[PDB]
């Protein structure tokens, strides 16, 4: 499967992807990446205000993924993700935008020519880094209150949680993408499998 992701916004992001590694994006660039059917446990997600050496080492101030520009592990909160499985239960692809580790910077997800009812764009473009509560803000973007305060409240480590007032911030601006750990129903997108798809940073409106 085929993902294309393309910077839209005016600085620079450097992409990550699992499978993949990363990419420097300045504004306007595009990384293409090719995947392997069956393909699971996969993010893509936008980094910023990254410091790199020559060998590729350093940090970013969102994002981070174990201080390498290559990606070959999960990155650090706050970042907006795009998550995916391929291939999987009927052939069907699932894939979502989450924001239970955060928003750093806004993303459009969708499958090109998608067919299904489900087969459709994802879209965050709220101003969630401009009305991030103060209790939220970190460094480069707003935290998922999970990652705040650590209580079972928000992060349902015994699978009993609900909606909360932290999570309805996310939830009212971005309503397609999970706000936390349990928004399952209003969050989880279907394509048949063999589509290919985009990871859109800042896109247009």
């Amino acid at each position: 499967a085929t993902f294309t992701i393309r910077n839209n916004c005016p600085y620079t992001i450097w992409a990550a992807a699992v499978p993949g590694g990363g990419r420097r994006l300045n504004s306007g660039q595009t990384w293409t990446i090719n995947v392997a059917p069956g393909t699971a446990g996969a993010r893509i997600w936008p980094r910023t205000n990254c410091n790199f050496d020559g060998a590729g080492r350093g940090r970013c101030q969102t994002g981070d993924c174990n201080g390498v520009l290559e990606c070959k592990g999960y990155g650090q909160p706050p970042n907006t993700l795009a998550e995916y499985a391929l291939n999987q239960f009927q052939n069907l692809d699932f894939f979502d935008i989450s924001l239970v580790d955060g928003f750093n910077v806004p993303m459009e997800f969708s499958p090109v020519s998608g067919s299904g009812d489900k087969c459709r764009a994802i879209r965050c473009t709220a101003d969630i880094n401009g009305q991030c509560p103060n209790e939220l803000r970190a460094p480069g973007g707003c935290n998922n209150p999970c990652t705040v305060f650590k209580t079972d409240k928000y992060c349902c480590n015994s699978g009993s949680c609900g909606p909360t007032t932290y999570s309805r911030f996310f939830k009212e601006r971005c309503w397609d993408a999970y706000s936390y750990p349990k928004d399952d129903p209003t969050s989880t997108f279907t394509c048949p499998s063999g589509t290919n798809y985009r990871v859109i940073f800042c896109p247009p409106g």
